[PDB]
């Protein structure tokens, strides 16, 4: 098992999950500032106020990146740190932080990949309806243009959006994520505008003529029938469209999946679109980012919901601390399917990783063998996909460091690096980081 010597091994983070400095240097409020400061939304009342304090500690963090030897670092930029009101006047100190960060990465021979939207919408824009207001799509594109202009010739890997399914449905249907709305109709309208805003930024990227590549990042969860039933097969197919095709088809085919679109429209009524929207959404892009963690096993169940389907708990299979099934085969299956059905463009795994109950020992080590076994098994499936002709160019581990795991707060640790929050926010390389270091040196698992 040996990867190409130029294969792009990396690690990933996001702004709200690591930066801290939540109201420092003119930064505006985000929907995740607001949400986490709302009682009962986050486990243990955790907030991202300080988190890993990467905003002040980023130089030390880049030293640790160099120790592991990652070739690329995927991070997101905070829209409200740069444009506090979401539009209007740039906050120069906020922008200067990312200019310093990128200069330091380039000096370290670490190739940056910027995610423009990793969920921290300006609260100023949420007060005008957030993603149900089509203007939010326009202002996102304007923010994209600013960033393209400022990092022309410095950043050549760009992702518009991280996981629009999650933003739409966890954020607005089930209310587990900011802004915390619980209305499925709103979630559909949101999804459309996220997709729209993506295409709008792609158009601007081409016009600005920067050197480099632009794409989008989707969480993809492959679905499997619980049984041989032709009804279990249709059920899994529908849930596969719910999560995956709902965003894959618009981006690569210029249409929503037909049956599911019908089902939604019949029960909820139509969400608002303008003519030509599917043309914008489906602009040609340069790569697809895939975030993969697990699968879903699905059985038919007429009653409970709109898809007449429920997900089966695989209780006799190993799982992570999140309760997610460990299922490395799913990473191969989804890479192969995307390449077969949707696109021949380069693919990146922009996230894969796992939470386990990490214990810091009585001097500074973390023996997270479960994480080593998890990543190893998934690296092997990526290799198999490669060998079978999938144009996989890179693999980013989630995460470079322990961080704020959204509604779970700091209770869930995904890092290669342990963050000892209470003790000066000090960092410790886990065994999995030492392991990943060996993999990258050799290009061999
Ligand atoms: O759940 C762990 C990670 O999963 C991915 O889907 C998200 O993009 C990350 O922000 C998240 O922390
Ligand atoms: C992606 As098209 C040309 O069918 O709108």
């Amino acid at each position: 098992i040996i990867f190409p010597e130029d294969f792009i091994w990396g690690a990933a983070t996001s702004s709200y999950q690591i930066e801290g400095a939540f109201n420092e240097d003119g930064k505006g409020e985000s929907i995740w500032d607001r949400f986490s400061h709302t009682p009962g939304k986050i486990e243990n009342g955790d907030t991202g106020d300080i988190a890993c304090d990467h905003y002040h500690l980023y130089r030390e963090d880049i030293e640790l990146m160099k120790e592991i030897g990652i070739r690329s670092y995927r991070f997101s930029t905070s829209w409200p740190r740069i444009l506090p009101e979401g539009k209007g006047r740039v906050n120069q100190k906020g922008l200067d932080f990312y200019k310093r960060l990128v200069d330091n990465l380039l000096k370290a021979n670490i190739r940056p990949m910027i995610t423009l939207y990793h969920w921290d919408l300006p609260q100023a824009l949420q007060d005008k309806g957030g993603w149900t207001n089509r203007d939010t799509a326009k202002y996102f594109a304007e923010y994209a243009r600013l960033m393209f202009e400022e990092f022309n010739g410095l950043v050549d890997l760009w992702v518009t959006h991280n996981e629009p399914w999650v933003v739409a449905f966890e954020g607005h249907a089930f209310g587990n994520h900011a802004p915390g709305t619980k209305d499925f109709k709103t979630a559909l309208q949101v999804a459309h505008h996220l997709l729209l805003s993506h295409g709008m930024a792609v158009d601007i990227f081409r016009e600005e003529d920067l050197p480099g590549e632009i794409g989008i990042t989707l969480n993809l969860t492959p679905a499997y029938p619980a049984g041989d039933s032709e009804k279990d097969v249709k059920a899994a197919s529908l849930l596969d469209d719910y999560i995956n095709a709902w965003f894959l088809s618009p981006v690569f085919k210029g249409s929503y999946p037909e049956e599911l679109h019908h089902i939604y429209e019949q029960n909820l009524g139509a969400f608002t679109t303008q003519p030509g929207d599917m043309d914008i959404i489906s602009r040609d892009i340069d790569f697809l980012g895939i975030n993969y963690y697990s699968r879903m096993v699905v059985r038919h169940k007429p009653g409970d919901n709109l898809f007449n389907a429920e997900v089966v708990k695989m209780e006799d299979r190993p799982s992570t601390e999140m309760g997610w099934e460990i299922y490395p085969q799913g990473l191969y299956d989804i890479l192969v399917r995307v390449n077969k059905e949707y696109t021949d463009k380069p693919l990146y795994i922009t996230e894969n990783g796992a939470a386990f109950d990490d214990k810091l020992t009585e001097e500074g080590k973390i023996h997270d063998e479960k994480r080593i076994n998890y990543l190893g098994d998934h690296f092997k499936q990526a290799y198999k996909a490669l060998k079978d002709g999938v144009p996989l160019r890179g693999y980013y581990v989630w995460s470079l460091m322990d961080n704020f795991e959204w509604a779970y707060g700091y209770s869930k640790r995904f890092g290669l690096i342990y963050v000892d929050y209470e003790n000066g926010n000090r960092r410790f390389l886990k065994d999995s980081a030492l392991w990943y270091r060996e993999v990258i040196e050799k290009g061999q698992v």
